[PDB]
């Protein structure tokens, strides 16, 4: 739409020099007239180095592998640009040592392709059919609408539970879980996931490690450490790529045949399958599962 410094744009966008709204340097920095550098100015900083060549992980995922999986998030039209950094990543890992460091290597890769497709999707700035370059674009929900408080929780900023970091966190109750296993007060403060990269990361590492039972973890699925018990075979739930997405999202996209957010997570992990040499498995939809 267009703006000026004395009518900001309604939905909190920076105004361009020019009058019009938006969330890349071209509106937010150089002439910016309203609500402005909301995103970073100029070329992101040096990387740290904190990470060195990885550690333990950096064996299956190197600093040039993270970067040419997650190849165009730096674009200027990518709001969360500078934000994500393997420096942060691998800090964020270490406080998971299982993840991604178990089982073979061809295992270890794919848990790593299959945690990259699925945080790619939550954070897409990529077209529908690909290709899928473009993942961790974004870090914080753009719209933030509904309340995202389940009522048995406390709810100290009803409005401030929307999707956050990598996985997109999202609701009350996931921000005091999350907050507690990695000793910070997210419910009170749960900027901190859009703020703090290595905080951001690890929300993300959490969810994808952690069962929320009836949910087995994303991370014991895709190393070959779940059975299906029962219930889970007439529900259609088969060990694979499609179960992480039942596990994330599958009340709103599994059950029901074809769907463009489900064939996106699929796209981005064939593609970070190709990178890594290795194939993607079995049971790669949840077209069929049952919702848990
Ligand atoms: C991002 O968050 C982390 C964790 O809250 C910060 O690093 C920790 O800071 C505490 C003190 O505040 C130290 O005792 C820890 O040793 C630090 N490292 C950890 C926990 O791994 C970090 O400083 C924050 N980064 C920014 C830029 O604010
Ligand atoms: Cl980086
Ligand atoms: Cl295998
Ligand atoms: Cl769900
Ligand atoms: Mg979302
Ligand atoms: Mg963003």
């Amino acid at each position: 739409e267009q703006c000026s410094a004395i009518v900001p744009c309604p939905g909190g966008r920076c105004c361009s020099q020019w009058g019009y709204c938006g969330n890349t340097p071209a509106y937010c920095c150089t002439g910016c007239q309203s609500n402005c550098e909301e995103t970073v100015c100029g070329d992101c900083p040096p990387n740290s180095g904190s990470a060195g060549d990885g550690g333990e992980n950096g064996k299956i995922i190197s600093r040039d592998m993270f970067d040419e999986l997650l190849k165009r998030r730096n674009d200027l039209d990518c709001p969360a640009r500078c934000f994500y950094t393997y420096n942060d990543f691998i800090q964020a890992a270490k406080a998971f040592p299982a993840f991604g460091d178990t089982g073979n290597d061809v295992i270890r890769k794919r848990e790593i392709a299959a945690f990259f497709a699925q945080t790619s999707h939550e954070t897409t700035g990529g077209s529908p059919g690909g290709p899928y370059q473009k993942g961790y674009c974004f870090k914080e929900e753009v719209g933030p609408g509904g309340g995202y408080c389940g009522g048995g929780y406390p709810c100290p900023d009803p409005g401030q539970y929307y999707g956050r970091g990598p996985i997109q966190l999202t609701w009350n109750y996931n921000y005091i879980f999350c907050g507690d296993d990695i000793n910070q007060d997210l419910d009170n403060h749960p900027n901190l996931n859009s703020v703090n990269g290595v905080l951001s990361f690890k929300s993300a590492i959490w969810f994808w490690m952690t069962p929320q039972s009836p949910k087995p973890s994303c991370h014991d699925v895709m190393t070959n450490e779940w059975a299906p018990g029962g219930a889970d075979g007439n529900a259609g739930r088969d060990p694979g790529f499609g179960l992480t997405t039942n596990i994330i999202n599958g009340g709103l996209e599994c059950g029901f045949g074809t769907d463009s957010r489900v064939q996106d997570r699929i796209g981005y992990f064939k593609h970070f399958c190709s990178n890594f040499g290795i194939d993607p498995g079995n049971n790669l939809d949840c077209y069929t599962q049952t919702p848990y």
